[PDB]
């Protein structure tokens, strides 16, 4: 059972719109909209959407495996050793949000202050004292982007596993010599940083020049979750306000994916005429280049919808029916739809490019899709027993012999985390929250396993969060 | 009653060290150490200190008034109009942490997302709808440091008032014409940004070339809080670990101020031989240039303690008795004292230069001194009635006629805030926390009205904070 | 008669090596080595070579036309109007070294101080007074690289003509409206700067992703000058010193081109065994990325000569027989061949990337190939009559009615220049030298229509230039 | 006999304005205007002037000695050893235009390509082979401004000698240990780069905070050349065009110096009413901050001529009588006087800040004052014998035993150069021109020992330079 098996379960269901069914269905955690800062839906005038892993959720692990296979094949095509071809994607290893340290070749799980929570070299998990060799003070400057790359999106799951695969492979292949910062094979030296760049280069290449889009699009049912409730929610949003798309993908890929997402023999509800996906939007903007989009952007271009090519020159006209934009900036949306930032709820999965940047730079309201939350919620509810024991121990430790009491902490956190995978939960390692968890609470006003959970809330719900108090204020 | 009147009350008291007196005295809020993240004092090996507004608290409002007077006199000396001379510092206007917007000449109180909480143009407080003229979406990109200057330290209190004074004066002086971005007087145009730079230039100048140090040092009792409990706490720290000073001030000013802070006819306790302030420290470092200190720093220099001048050349020797350093970096301290970052508790008042930077860049533990917390606590406890009514209204608003219910919110927040001053509380505006409050919770592990509150806690106390849960985790 | 018709005339000749034949053949201007600063061939220990337009001269105008055709086809493929397809390359329009001004869409010929010598908007040559509208003071800051692009290499000849073609086409096509900085077609605006970037993008694309290499390599005789005297000169250099290749091209293209350059049924001289091109070199370095090569360079890589792919990792071994390098820096050559900069004579055609940068950054000796010099010399010798009249007028103008005397200057310069082409001589406009001419004299120690002219000079010739005197020094 | 002894000889002379006296007086080399590029005086509409070492020439060696003394005293005041106090300025050591290499502590004389011509470590002149230890290839990247500082103005003559003095002193003082990059004294390390920064800091300090202006102004006759022919030339320029001042000095210093330069009991000619210096100018601009002046500049300010302070705010009015400007840009002058760049002849002594930058960035015409040219001309004319022998040897060397022929070259260049000083001529070392000589020919259209030499040329002279030919063009 993958996490997209949960999302494709609730997606096979038409929506009963009885107002008592929605209110009851909503309270079940898998379908909740969780609230970090209060938000009055009545004050939202425009709903904006990312596409990949927001409107179009790729089925796991089929999709990660395809991208891992194509990336491996690209690396062998440029000179990496044939053995890579026998790697096979394993979804139980990687967790989103890890940090690859290009100096020492470790995958790290860190908290919001860059404290080490987990450290794996290949598939060898480094325990506390040994990590102090390379990380005295057990800490990284997580903003040193020359050394550290944060694998933040579901797109990075294949490379998260692949980096571990390569470090493992070269460590144990007798042709090579392990050094602190990479591998020697005679007179060639491959630094972990060189190796990491090649992987990054290869993932980009399969997305933009290799065959991943092609293989995706010729088997959409295998790779893309489709849900009849998406065209219903979009039309319901259009009655209360404006709806826009602002995606980084190009127009040809956007059109194929979006057409499939609406490929039902009805429109919004069973019985209605099907409508083209474009009619569900007041403003369609491709090639957005977020997060640069939320600063100065690029020049506003117009897509030739017939050919998929951009018209030559900078588009100067007004919003008009039928038009598709390329490039531009967030200010394109605000001007063309007559919106201020806090009239906008932007809905996306990139904690950095979609959410953090639209909040800090423009004051937009934010909705973070976290697809793994379905499986994360399952593990967290089912094995709540262990976390409750965790919190019990954490307190009796403070009253105080703790020779053996710290041992039961470190034991209990390990086996709690293992239920999620080898890199543990996306949101925590034991009693300690991750960087990712921290940025969710900090920059996502709302979050949910799927944006579809908005369908189960009335037109003008007021999402409510608890007010926050400083220590001295609750004294 | 200023906030330094509170601190100079508890400072006139010798410390009863009965372990039941400390535990009871400690529970009184004014003397608490408040905890944002748990901290095990037993694991702290080095205590490090800022000086100004940490070890040496300047009496308010005498000191702010002196700096305001000298800054005003400097501006008139370079050409500003004589009327400035009749300005007089008013401590009830400014609150620390405001943001001056150099484009439109407004002082702003913002929350952590840059949402406008208060907006004053001179002494005219701009209400909601009118702020939308200049701030559509009622938001600023608080990291656009070319436009926005955050007045963060107690040193900025005089210029916080002075900026309002000037905007007020030029607005109402018939010689000038108000424009959106400044004032015209015939063929001269003074932009708010030009004017702001002159004020900043003048404050620097009185601190580093004018007479402020001179007038301070020739009347230390008038300007500097002195507390017999400081040499006691320092010596107690020296028995459990190492103690260091790392201040931005130069050695001559540091020596005068520190000598006075120890100017008692006894040592640590009444009855003991007085010792020079230098003997309370294992490492003394002046000219630190924090926050650059916490990155690459500057070259390590050695102070000629006899002359107050720096020796020529880069100091290459070891830590040795008697030596004073200039420049260097945080890594100087770690090497020379054999410490990792989390063995260090650094104690200071600069939320940015002392606390935020030492946490994000080095993983140091942090203790934030907030001198105004004494008065803030008084107002918050005494007028708790109003905040309790505030939180009641905030909830019954969510159940729902709110024509009149929002009016009682906006009324009640105003008169709550007024009890603090015209710019309201340092930590909140009504039910909404400030940027400053947010950075306290985020980067200060501990905080307190005074670092002296550490004296009332046992040698190896474990400061405990509540563990944090994401919404879906408490579901 | 193109300029590569001259070079392919002298190239069809085997070399008579009688020492009286070389000395006599050498004195003919077409075969001279011209000298800007004295150079003692005996002190040269390494000869280094660029490839494209140095060892491999592309036949004109076949090659420029092919690149123009492919670039035009690429632009139409991305959306430019079909009419572009009817453009046809005209070799009589462009002169190398022109400056495209992306603001106003003009091709400019400038002197070393950026003074305007010629200004063409499309095919309309703008005369003096009208250029003052857009260029008051008739001058450009030629180092403002955001606005001005200097078309410096023979590779830029197709785009030099194409830029004029497009400006002409849009100016006169009634679908568009000419503005100061570009063209409007309804709601699309194409700035000259946008248009220029598209041309630059398209030329790069045909070189690195389109078919230009493919079409070149499948008809080498049509496109590439081949000369039996090249393998003779290379072997003669190898007896006095070391020989190296440092080209920006990749290894697969380098191998095809170089193999053809040595494709004779003999070796160095008729009668000798043919040898592979690689045996003529002590150090072969591809992917050089000059001029970055002459600063920090890139990492040294090793080419897998069997597959044409780079081996993975950084090459750490020594110079060894058979090895081909990728990347690296000029310091790779100096270390591996044991050379200082002034032991090196580097031979190339890029006045900036090959010559200027190797002189200013490393102190290398320099040999500039100028292929057009053959035709330039012909025009300059044959029509010397007119330049002699020019210099006569220039002086009698100084003795002084010059109403009519300036008119004969401006007339005589025009018809002198026209004998070269519509953009006039590469080296001058009338009595005024071009930027290009200035950088030749300034940074090329030697220059010549072909590097083959070195064959006609004895092993240890001392190339001699006149010593330079300041005005006050000849007083 | 210093070089300002020559300039103060011709300055004690009233100007006979007989047109045959000027034409004859002019031909004497000391009073020539030398011409690098032809210039038609009739086309000059504005004459612009620097002040220091242009209108106000400081008497040598009195002035350099005063600045050396004050700089030495400042260094001892901050901690340098007392022995510095016994240094005494020696005008026979330094030559303008040397390059201090902050890595190895050498003064270098270089040519335009950065080839080493002279290399002195302290007062030890390093001969060829030993310089190869630190400068393989005998070359420096003269644009690496982090390592190399070019001492370009007469203001740098005191520090040129002082740098040698310090390197000499520390090398030979037994308290210190010489290392490749500086000196050790126990646990202090003084790098040459640290030491160089202290000297630079100290020279700035005496100019802007110490007493150099004060001591200058209270003994102007001792320190400043005064010439009755200056007010005559200025008034003659005002009849043919506009005259402006654009100096980096502030208004109070400018007024003292300029007032003295006009302190005669007559006006332009003996017998005329004296006029204030300000009446000789159409536009006076102080605080120019050249060369930044020739790019974006700073904001235009207005000087309060009564107080010497800048008025508050940005000056927006027009050119009006009596007004003095501060800051601004070269475009201030062009707009306010209605000039294009080539209507301007700017007259100054800074080869970089005044001449090179105004030519490359704005296309201004240029007049370089070189005060040492008077003495340089004397040495060059009087000892022409030796340079003529030099050029004879340079040629017979090319015909060819040169074991002994190179020895007579290296001997003859040494004793030629010695007649100028220990660092030799400003313009050459033997047969090789210096960087400085090269930038004179390259960027100064005219040059002269004094700008006063313009008085001896008729109103609309056409300064004529020989036209330049490339090698292949004179073939
Ligand atoms: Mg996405
Ligand atoms: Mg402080
Ligand atoms: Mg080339
Ligand atoms: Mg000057």
């Amino acid at each position: 059972t993958s996490w997209s098996d949960r999302l494709q379960n609730a997606a096979d269901m038409p929506a009963n719109m009885d107002k008592h069914a929605l209110k009851k269905y909503r309270r079940e955690a898998y379908h909740r909209v969780f609230v970090n800062r209060s938000l009055a839906m009545e004050k939202i005038k425009c709903f904006g959407f990312d596409m990949d892993y927001t409107l179009a959720v790729y089925k796991s692990p089929e999709y990660e495996s395809l991208g891992f296979e194509l990336t491996v094949e690209r690396l062998v095509s440029i000179g990496y050793p044939q053995e890579l071809l026998s790697f096979a994607y394993d979804s139980t290893f990687p967790t989103r949000g890890l940090v690859f340290d290009t100096l020492y070749g470790n995958l790290l799980k860190v908290d919001a202050y860059g404290n080490l929570l987990v450290c794996a070299h290949g598939f060898n998990f480094i325990r506390g004292p040994e990590t102090r060799e390379q990380y005295p003070n057990k800490f990284i400057q997580r903003d040193d982007t020359e050394r550290f790359y944060i694998l933040n999106t579901l797109f990075n799951l294949p490379e998260t596993y692949l980096l571990a695969c390569l470090v493992d492979f070269f460590t144990n292949c007798p042709r090579y010599t392990s050094c602190e910062t990479g591998f020697k094979d005679g007179d060639l030296f491959m630094s972990y940083r060189s190796m990491f760049q090649d992987v990054r280069d290869a993932v980009d290449w399969v997305h933009y020049k290799g065959s991943l889009k092609e293989k995706t699009v010729e088997n959409l049912e295998k790779y893309v979750v489709k849900d009849g409730k998406l065209p219903l929610l979009l039309s319901r949003m259009k009655e209360v306000g404006k709806v826009f798309l602002a995606t980084n993908s190009d127009y040809k890929y956007t059109d194929k994916i979006m057409t499939y997402l609406f490929d039902f023999p009805h429109g919004p509800k069973p019985g209605s005429s099907h409508r083209p996906w474009q009619s569900y939007f007041d403003l369609i903007l491709v090639d957005a280049r977020k997060p640069l989009f939320f600063g100065e952007g690029t020049v506003l271009r117009q897509v030739d919808t017939k050919t998929g090519k951009l018209k030559i020159g900078t588009y100067t006209g007004p919003l008009q029916h039928g038009i598709v934009y390329s490039g531009g900036s967030s200010d394109t949306i605000c001007d063309l739809l007559g919106a201020k930032g806090k009239d906008i709820l932007y809905i996306g999965d990139h904690i950095f490019g979609d959410i953090l940047k639209s909040k800090k730079r423009q004051g937009w309201r934010t909705f973070l899709v976290i697809p793994e939350l379905a499986q994360e919620l399952h593990v967290w509810t089912d094995k709540s027993s262990l976390f409750e024991e965790l919190q019990s121990l954490d307190i009796f430790l403070a009253e105080l012999d703790i020779s053996s009491i710290q041992r039961r902490i470190k034991k209990v956190t390990h086996d709690m985390d293992m239920c999620y995978g080898m890199m543990g939960s996306l949101f925590r390692s034991g009693s300690r929250q991750t960087l990712f968890a921290s940025q969710v609470m900090r920059y996502a006003d709302l979050y949910a396993a799927s944006f579809i959970n908005l369908l189960y809330y009335p037109f003008s719900y007021l999402f409510r969060a608890a007010h926050v108090l400083m220590p001295h204020e609750s004294t």
